[PDB]
């Protein structure tokens, strides 16, 4: 209305910018989607449609972010890329003799990755119960019920993969 608003630094405007990781199974590479409304500019590497493409799993990549609405210095964003989605398998560990009263689900690490495992979190939702662990086991379940158990894997609190398992408390 009056005086033109002071432009912030791009490092100021995008200091807390978030990213979503989208795996391409064909290329075995990740795309980082920048969670911003405006069409941002990236130096040197391109970020067409606010996406940084062809990122190798478990490797840090840096992207300098700017826009006309903000001044220098650029926001230097470190992309801590997660492990490949095909390196994890959701396995049903339920013992067949106890299938009527138990659920056992476990994520299996089917191939090695260099990312630190301390930043890897596994979450499960069976019914409406939420678990945080690589493996979950429920016992004393009432027979003849059906549950949709949803699970996701986070890297630095970033969901990069997920899967579902429908389990019945019976023998077949
Ligand atoms: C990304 O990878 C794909 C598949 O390997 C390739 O066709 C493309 O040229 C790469 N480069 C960019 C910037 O998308
Ligand atoms: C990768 O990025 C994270 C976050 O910035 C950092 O803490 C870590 O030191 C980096 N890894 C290496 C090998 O420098
Ligand atoms: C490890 O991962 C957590 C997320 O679970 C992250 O917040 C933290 O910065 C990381 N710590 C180290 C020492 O790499
Ligand atoms: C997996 O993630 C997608 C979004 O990436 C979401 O639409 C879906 O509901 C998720 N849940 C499961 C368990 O597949
Ligand atoms: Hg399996
Ligand atoms: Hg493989």
């Amino acid at each position: 209305t009056g005086i033109e608003g002071r432009k912030p630094t791009c490092d100021e405007k995008y200091a807390n910018i978030t990213v979503d990781y989208l795996y391409n199974k064909e290329t075995k590479l990740f795309t980082a989607k920048l969670n911003v409304n405006e069409n941002v500019e990236c130096g040197n590497n391109t970020c067409t449609n606010n996406e940084v493409h062809n990122l190798t799993e478990c490797k840090n990549a840096s992207v300098s972010i700017s826009h006309n609405s903000c001044t220098a210095p650029d926001k230097t964003l470190i992309l801590d890329v997660p492990p490949g989605v095909e390196k994890f398998q959701l396995h049903d560990c339920t013992q067949v003799e106890k299938a009527d009263t138990t659920i056992c689900l476990k994520w299996k690490n089917i191939e090695t990755f260099t990312c630190d495992t301390q930043n890897i979190t596994y979450r499960f939702q069976c019914g409406n119960m939420i678990f945080d662990n690589k493996e979950i086991k429920l016992e004393n379940l009432e027979p003849e019920h059906e549950y949709k158990c949803d699970s996701e894997i986070l890297y630095n609190n970033h969901k990069f993969t997920n899967a579902s398992k429908i389990i019945k408390t019976d023998f077949g």
